[PDB]
């Protein structure tokens, strides 16, 4: 898993910023309770099911937790125009330090 060749739409700086965010809200996985805390600190808490739905959207290996690759997939979906307006994932991407739409 080389995120640098898989996610060519993000600069190395963007990917490293995404990694800094990932490591912070962290074994290398962000589970539901970790995602809950992250949305709380960001100022936008989500419901239990809202968090589960955020994970489900990018959980490509179906273990109900987010690897770094799947975290990057959130930003890929955001930058591809695939997230629903004001969805939990849209809100995470917006409130992160990371601008992907320009
Ligand atoms: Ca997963």
């Amino acid at each position: 898993f080389n995120p640098y060749t898989e996610f060519k739409e993000f600069s190395r700086k963007q990917i490293k910023d995404m990694e800094k965010m990932f490591k912070q809200y962290d074994d290398g996985f962000i589970d539901l309770m970790a995602l809950k805390l992250m949305m709380e600190k960001l100022g936008a808490p989500q419901t239990h099911l809202g968090l589960k739905n955020m994970i489900k959207e990018v959980d490509e290996d179906f273990d109900s937790k987010l690897s770094f690759r799947e975290f990057l997939l959130i930003f890929r979906k955001a930058a591809a125009g695939e997230l629903q307006e004001d969805s939990g994932l849209c809100v995470l991407a917006r409130l992160s330090e990371i601008d992907v739409s320009s």
